[PDB]
């Protein structure tokens, strides 16, 4: 229609693309200075997750809202198969810090082999970073100097980085297949964060011990973005979404969370926590046991009232959402299922809309609406309220109004966000690791 705004796709990463042959998971953030940031999986060795990889996280910024981007750079690399794999966007309005977070192995794992817990020890009332040597042996790293079993202080010396230094010397990196001394072979979650609107980058921050507990295998990042809640009594709270595994390696979504702007963190309950399946059961993310109550990426979006909404990947074929009334601590016993919304068991991008459409409030919501990977959709949902629950808490459901196909063919996953101007940006894996997409969109089109 006349007016309407759907740009030619651009491959904002593509092969060759800083010398990185494959590309996956996107990620894109304006920030409060009106800056793009699109950050993603520079996979060195072919499309493959961790552990069959190298992977590393790209950067590219645009200063004239996504019409030309930078040449990028490359935030976070470790040696050797060690991998960081999926990245997430979120700003502190207050400070204008810049936060990215990512999961991250040590060389040879991922998802499905890591060990358990978070990596860290208790001594003396300090979490520590443990490592091992060949024969079992176990170490930990004070701040930065390496102790051994006895609390003895050794001839090793780590960095953020991982690098092992034997008197001042790098001999090689804890994450490597190599090194004398081996961090646990789990996942990570890593932090860093920019105070210049994304062009230099902190070192990685080891934030495992504060989120992951005993009793989970994986614990990763949900890839694409995050929020700070705008209104009510967690105002200010960065979250950001995530999900874990168990012991029998079932998958639960959850959000992690900071009320002093990135300094500490803390998870919440899973909506798999003392949930109420369907006809009545009863579950826990600790003691799942089946696939079916499975949800794994996520995405969080926030209410008028300030009530949270996490939109989850999960295995029923439809969108699943769960509600919490306190911040993201704690949901609400039932999750819905959206008959409207196909969901194929892949990522998904939900993001709050600034502007009233036909009067109500509203979200955009991005992902494949089919029963593959495919039929790529985004979607804009207006918030009704519908009661309220026993608790007196409103009661909001959506309404997918306008529904608009964006790219036939291939389409996995994505991220969406708001641009200056009142559009929607969108990045996306139009091919399965090698091109990804960048096009922007005006309500009128997507409303056609
Ligand atoms: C492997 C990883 O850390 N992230 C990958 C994730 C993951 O393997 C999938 O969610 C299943 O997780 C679990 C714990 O069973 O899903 C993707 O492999 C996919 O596109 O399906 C891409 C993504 O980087
Ligand atoms: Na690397
Ligand atoms: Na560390």
């Amino acid at each position: 229609v006349e007016g309407a705004v759907k740009t030619e796709p651009v491959d904002l990463f593509h092969p060759g693309f800083l010398n990185s042959s494959n590309y996956r998971i996107p990620a894109l953030f304006k920030t409060k200075e009106g800056t793009l940031i699109a950050s993603i999986d520079a996979r060195r060795h072919g499309g493959a997750d961790a552990p069959n990889n190298d992977i590393d996280t790209a950067v590219r910024r645009s200063e004239d809202g996504g019409k030309t981007w930078d040449e990028g750079q490359i935030i976070m690399d470790y040696p050797d198969k060690s991998s960081v794999i999926d990245t997430t966007l979120i700003e502190d309005d207050e400070t204008g810090r810049i936060f990215l977070l990512v999961t991250h192995f040590p060389s040879k794992y991922g998802f499905w082999n890591a060990g358990l817990g978070s990596g860290f020890k208790n001594i003396d009332g300090k979490e520590y970073l443990c490592l091992y040597d060949s024969s079992g042996k176990e170490f930990t790293v004070r701040e930065n100097v390496v102790y051994d079993k006895d609390s003895n202080k050794t001839e090793y010396t780590t960095n953020a980085l991982g690098d092992l230094f034997r008197n001042g010397t790098k001999i090689d990196n804890i994450n490597s297949s190599t090194a004398p001394l081996k961090a646990k072979g789990t996942s990570y979650i890593n932090l860093v964060y920019s105070d210049d609107d994304g062009k230099t980058w902190s070192e990685p921050q080891n934030i495992n011990f504060q989120v992951k507990k005993d009793w989970m295998k994986f614990l990763g990042i949900a890839p694409g973005r995050g929020i700070q809640i705008k209104n009510g009594e967690h105002k200010g709270r960065i979250v950001v979404p995530v999900y874990y595994t168990n012991e029998k390696g079932k998958q639960s979504s959850a959000v992690i969370y900071s009320d002093d702007s990135g300094k500490n963190w803390t998870i919440g309950e899973s909506p798999n926590d003392n949930r109420k399946l369907e006809n009545g059961k009863i579950i826990n993310s600790k003691t799942l046991s089946d696939d079916a109550p499975q949800l794994t990426e996520c995405q969080v979006v926030e209410m008028p009232n300030g009530q949270l909404k996490l939109f989850m990947r999960n295995l029923s074929g439809y969108l699943n959402i769960a509600t919490s009334f306190d911040g993201g601590a704690t949901w609400d016993e039932t999750v819905e299922k959206d008959t409207n919304v196909l969901e194929p068991y892949c990522q998904l991008s939900v993001i709050n809309y600034s502007q009233k459409v036909d009067g109500k409030d509203a979200v955009i919501f991005s992902n494949p609406n089919a029963r593959s990977r495919s039929n790529g959709t985004v979607r804009i949902g207006l918030i009704n309220q519908v009661g309220t629950y026993e608790n007196g808490e409103p009661k909001y459901e959506f309404d997918w109004k306008y529904n608009k196909l964006v790219k036939p063919g291939y389409y996995a996953y994505s991220c969406l966000t708001e641009l200056s101007n009142g559009n929607i940006g969108l990045l996306y894996e139009g091919t399965p690791s090698e091109e990804m997409s960048y096009i922007e969109m005006n309500l009128k089109y997507l409303e056609s």
